[PDB]
């Protein structure tokens, strides 16, 4: 059993929510929220910058750190760092991004790091700003991710025709 409330179950591992995921890591505290991040883990917008905003900026200030020492992320790639007071850890997870002309290929590799955690709350990677289409990125999601994922999706009616359309 877990904390994660009032979700619909969509397979064995995958569950799903109209909520933005802020709102929901402030309630649950999840050991893992998984933030929609860009290689250079610059959080202005979207989820980052909802996340980072909800840290009162100590994300972007333990990112830019991490940069500093590390260099930029790989597409598809990720880095564990601190969840601040919204979790444990913060998964930061780079989706491609369609509005920078990325590989759609790239996003079963991003959600792979999903698999080096037993339970995570996301978001649905490379939908919203990243461009792509977010019924594509939950059936890869269902098909790559083993562990048990709660998806939290922010827009009402791109949940509702998620749910609606859903094989
Ligand atoms: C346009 O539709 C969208 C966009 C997104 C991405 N996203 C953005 N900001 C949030 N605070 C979210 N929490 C969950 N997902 C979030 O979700 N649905």
């Amino acid at each position: 059993v877990n904390s994660f409330s009032g979700y619909l179950k969509l397979t064995d591992n995958v569950y799903i929510k109209n909520a933005d995921i802020v709102e929901e890591a402030k309630k649950v505290k999840p050991t893992v929220v998984v933030n929609a991040a860009n290689v250079y883990l610059k959080h202005g917008g979207g989820v980052a910058g909802a996340l980072n905003k909800a840290t009162n900026n100590a994300m972007q200030v333990e990112s830019d750190d991490y940069i500093a020492t590390n260099g930029p992320l790989k597409v598809g790639g990720s880095c564990v760092l601190s969840g601040h007071n919204l979790a444990k850890h913060c998964l930061h997870v780079v989706g491609p991004n369609v509005n920078k002309g990325e590989d759609i290929q790239l996003l079963k590799s991003a959600y792979e790091n999903f698999n080096q955690h037993e339970v995570l709350l996301a978001p649905l990677l490379s939908a919203g700003i990243f461009g792509a289409d977010p019924i594509h990125s939950l059936r890869v999601c269902v098909d790559t991710v083993r562990t048990n994922v709660y998806l939290a999706v922010f827009d009402k009616n791109l949940y509702d025709k998620l749910v609606s359309s859903f094989l």
